[PDB]
C-alpha cells in the first residue's frame, strides 16, 4: 500500500504522492483532495539514545495540542513494516509557504496580527505546561495569508547563537518560568519594528551588555533575587545606568507597541507580562478575539519523560495505533 523512492527514498503510502521535497521534509497532495500537506520523515531516531526519546515526545507532544496557531498532525502514517526492522516515521503536517524567519528583515498593521496569532498559540501552549524554551523567527511558520503556526518545540557546545533566548535561560540569573517565551516574543516584535537584529551578542560577556544599553541596569529587588553570586556582584559593580526610555528607542512605532515592548522585555520573570495578560493589551484591539484564544483542556501527561530503551521504539508503536486506535 505504499511506495519508493526519491529522493532520498522514502515510502509514502500513497495516499499522498509528488513528493517534491522543500527540504527532511517534502510537500504532498492527498489523493482524497485533503490538497497540499507537509509531510517529515525521521531519519534514524533509533540510531541512539537521546534521538530516540526526543521523537516520542514530539511525537505526543504535536497529538496533545489542536490550535489555529501551533502545528499538528494531519495524519501519521505507519512506515509500512510490520516490526521488521522498523526504522523511521513520517509525520503529516500542514503545508506552510514560509517562515517568519525569510520575511522579517530588513507594518504596524501586519506585526499586530502576527504578535497576536504568536500569544494566542503560546498560551494555548503554556495551559498545558508545556514550554518551546526556543523561539526564533525562524520557528514561526507563516505564509500569506500571515496565518502563524508555531514551529518545533522545547528541547552543550556552543558558541552558537539565540540572540531571542531569555537572560534567565542563559547566565541563569534565577529560575525561569513562563515568561521566557514572552521575551523571545519581545525581541522578534523589536526586530520586525525596528528592522534590525535586538540583541546581536557576540556571547553573554557581550549579549548582557547589548541587552544592558535598552533596558537599563537593574538596582530594584531584581538584585538578590539573581541565583548569583558573583552575578549579582557584577549586576552592582556595573554603573546604575538609567532606563526606561522605550519612546526614544523606537521613533518609528506607536506608544502601544513601545508598551508592549516595555511589558514583556522585563528583568524579572515574576513581574514580567504573561501570554493570557499581553493578549489583553491594546495592541490587538483591532484583533482582539477572546474567542480564539483557548486553553489545553487536559494537562499535557510526561510520564516517560536510562529511560528507556528499545521500549521507546515500542512506545512510539502504541502511536502509530493509538492515532488509528
Amino acid at each position: 500500500l505504499k511506495a519508493r523512492s526519491f529522493d532520498v527514498t522514502f515510502d509514502v503510502g500513497d495516499e499522498y504522492e509528488i513528493i517534491e521535497t522543500i527540504g527532511v521534509v517534502s510537500s504532498a497532495r492527498r489523493r482524497l483532495t485533503g490538497q497540499q500537506v507537509a509531510i517529515k520523515k525521521i531519519p534514524n531516531a533509533f540510531d541512539v539514545v537521546t534521538n530516540a526519546k526526543r521523537t516520542l515526545r514530539e511525537l505526543k507532544i504535536l497529538k496533545h495540542f489542536k490550535h489555529d496557531n501551533i502545528i499538528a498532525i494531519k495524519d501519521i502514517l505507519r512506515p509500512t513494516v510490520p516490526y521488521g526492522e522498523f526504522k523511521s516515521v513520517y509525520v503529516v503536517l500542514d503545508l506552510m509557504e514560509s517562515d517568519l524567519h525569510q520575511i522579517i528583515h530588513s507594518t504596524l498593521e501586519h506585526v499586530r496580527y502576527f504578535l497576536y496569532q504568536l500569544l494566542r498559540g503560546l498560551k494555548y501552549m503554556h495551559s498545558a505546561q508545556v514550554i518551546h524554551r526556543d523561539l526564533k523567527p525562524s520557528n514561526l511558520l507563516v505564509n500569506e495569508n500571515c496565518e502563524l503556526k508555531i514551529g518545533d518545540f522545547g528541547m552543550t557546545e556552543y558558541v552558537a547563537t539565540r540572540w531571542y533566548r531569555a537572560p534567565e535561560l542563559m547566565l541563569s540569573l534565577h529560575e525561569y518560568t513562563q515568561a521566557i517565551d514572552l521575551w523571545s516574543v519581545g525581541c522578534i516584535f523589536g526586530e520586525m519594528l525596528a528592522r534590525r537584529q535586538l540583541f546581536p551578542g557576540k556571547n553573554y560577556v557581550h549579549q548582557l551588555q547589548l541587552i544592558m544599553m535598552v533596558l537599563g541596569t537593574p538596582s530594584p529587588a531584581v538584585i538578590q533575587a539573581v541565583g548569583a553570586e558573583r552575578v549579582r556582584a557584577y549586576i552592582q559593580s556595573l554603573p546604575p545606568r538609567q532606563p526606561v526610555p522605550w519612546e526614544t528607542v523606537y521613533p518609528g512605532a506607536d506608544r502601544q507597541a513601545l508598551s508592549l515592548l516595555g511589558r514583556m522585555l522585563r528583568f524579572e520573570p515574576s513581574a514580567r507580562i504573561s501570554a493570557a495578560a499581553a493578549l489583553r493589551h491594546p495592541f490587538l484591539a483591532k484583533y482582539h478575539d477572546p474567542d480564539d484564544e483557548p486553553d489545553c483542556a487536559p494537562p499535557f501527561d510526561f510520564a516517560f519523560d536510562a529511560l528507556t530503551r528499545e521500549r521507546i521504539k515500542e512506545a512510539i508503536v502504541a502511536e502509530i495505533e493509538d492515532f488509528h486506535a
